[PDB]
């Protein structure tokens, strides 16, 4: 009928080990937080705006092929209409 | 005629409590700032460029449906004009 931690302590006792005693650490002092996790949120956010790379490149290319075909039509506006008028 | 803090000190005295005495803290040392709040500005800014998600997705979709209808017209430029010439 050993519980979870109780069985583990039992094997540590049978192992002649004393590493399960707390040393220079208390839960009341660890309960501080110190506005932590902020680094995790910053790191995920930095990748999220780094994810904006693929978000904005699709827009850039979809705009630019249309722009370049329109620019080809504009180039036609000059080159085709140059040879159209007679002499 | 008790003032704000004076009344509170009065009830602490009647409570036989000594927790209103400063201990290991001085205002002159707390007056440091240490370029603080920088984390708050960084956190708001990171969300603001995370707010750029919705700012740029509206642009992306408004560009892309126009691009895809133009591309459908371009697909017509081929498929419709393939079956138009006679034999
Ligand atoms: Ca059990
Ligand atoms: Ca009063």
């Amino acid at each position: 009928e050993y519980t979870g931690p109780e069985s583990y302590v039992a094997e540590m006792i049978r192992e002649r080990n004393l590493d399960w005693f707390p040393r220079m650490r208390a839960m009341s002092l660890v309960s501080s937080d110190s506005e932590g996790e902020q680094n995790e949120l910053r790191n995920l956010q930095e990748k999220l705006e780094s994810t904006m790379k693929l978000v904005t490149n699709l827009s850039g290319q979809l705009s630019e092929l249309k722009d370049q075909m329109t620019e080809q039509r504009k180039q036609k506006q000059r080159i085709g209409l140059l040879g159209h008028p007679p002499h």
